[PDB]
């Protein structure tokens, strides 16, 4: 199992415009495309990132690429971050997936307002850690999923997404 696949069972994906759990306009492989209310401006943003006309459809292929860069730049906003930079650094291979995981879902400034949690995943205090992230506006919104990178944090396995 790696982050590409591990996002993929997070995030499904839909080749004609959708909206979030969130009610935004998204595509894809949970590409947000706008916090706007227009499917208008929704469809202008789609042909922006992919450079041609989509009329609100892409290709898996597009869909792909959107991927790739997404993850990249959630990697490289970890990196870039000082609240991130540091907790990034100190986790194993597996942990470190369910840090981009939340990056990818909230953002860099999402993640990085979990202080208390930052504090203790540092600290390798693992199941005091998962009792803090649960207590979350993030869990109580997207149950199923808070628990599988809530269980990958707690035990440094894949087992959560084994099922999937």
């Amino acid at each position: 199992m790696n982050i590409f696949e591990m996002l993929r069972i997070d995030e499904g994906l839909r080749l004609k415009i959708y909206k979030d759990t969130e009610g935004y306009y998204t595509i894809g492989i949970g590409h947000l495309l706008t916090k706007s209310p227009s499917l208008n401006a929704a469809k202008s943003e789609l042909d922006k990132a992919i450079g041609r006309n989509c009329n609100g459809v892409i290709t898996k292929d597009e869909a792909e690429k959107l991927f790739n860069q997404d993850v990249d730049a959630a990697v490289r906003g970890i990196l870039r971050n000082a609240k991130l930079k540091p907790v990034y650094d100190s986790l194993d291979a597996v942990r470190r997936c369910a840090l981009i995981n939340m990056v990818f879902q909230m953002g860099e400034t999402g993640v990085a307002g979990f202080t208390n949690s930052l504090r203790m995943l540092q600290q390798k205090r693992w199941d005091e850690a998962a009792v803090n992230l649960a207590k979350s506006r993030w869990y109580n919104q997207t149950p199923n999923r808070a628990k599988r990178v809530i269980t990958t944090f707690r035990t440094g396995t894949w087992d959560a997404y084994k099922n999937l």
